């Protein structure tokens, strides 16, 4: 058995979580990181 979590769902490689997917980090612009911090990774489907 096997217990894990979907995309969408906020991970961190140094926080010992197991995703059945691969974390994505986007690299998108920072205009604003006041109200939208362009710099965290999330769990999604591996490619």
């Amino acid at each position: 058995s096997k217990e894990c979590m979907t995309d969408g769902t906020v991970c961190y490689i140094h926080n010992h979580n197991d995703c059945c997917g691969s974390c994505l980090c986007s690299n998108g612009p920072i205009a604003r990181p006041w109200e939208m911090m362009v710099g965290n990774c999330m769990c999604g489907p591996k490619a």
